[PDB]
């Protein structure tokens, strides 16, 4: 059992670092993406409704399934795989109703860096990533 919802700011250093450290615990995940070797960044389209006229970019350096380091940068970030999309589309995935890869494949998201041909082998590993992603989300601060 678990709950969350409520709150405007979601892509914050806290959530980034927390979601990065929470994975290292998910043995199952590490074992799954124990082959992956790179970094991932979740960019969000610039919008006032959230307070980001330039957009936010959360890094997620994943090392063989084991997190390496996360950092939140508003604007121009840096990662082997950068995906930018509407905050609304990004939420769905986190809510568990949508998927990270299925979204970018359906035409919802869009990878600016890296390539999709690299997600071929890492198409399932996502299920593990998102899984933990939710665990973190619960309620860091009222706001």
């Amino acid at each position: 059992g678990s709950s969350g919802s409520s709150g405007m700011e979601l892509f914050t250093e806290a959530w980034a670092q927390a979601y990065c450290r929470k994975l290292n615990e998910s043995e199952a995940y590490r074992k799954a993406a124990s082959t992956w070797e790179g970094s991932l960044a979740l960019a969000v389209r610039p919008d006032p409704k959230a307070g980001f006229p330039k957009g936010v970019a959360v890094v997620l350096d994943l090392w063989h399934g084991a997190c390496r380091g996360a950092k939140a940068v508003e604007g121009e970030a840096e990662a082997d795989f950068v995906i930018e999309a509407d905050l609304a589309t990004w939420q769905e995935v986190l809510e568990g109703r949508l998927e990270p890869l299925s979204a970018l494949m359906r035409g919802l998201l869009e990878l600016k860096k890296g390539t999709i041909a690299a997600l071929a082998p890492y198409a399932q590993a996502a299920q593990e990533l998102v899984k933990v992603a939710r665990e973190v989300a619960s309620g860091p601060s009222s706001g």
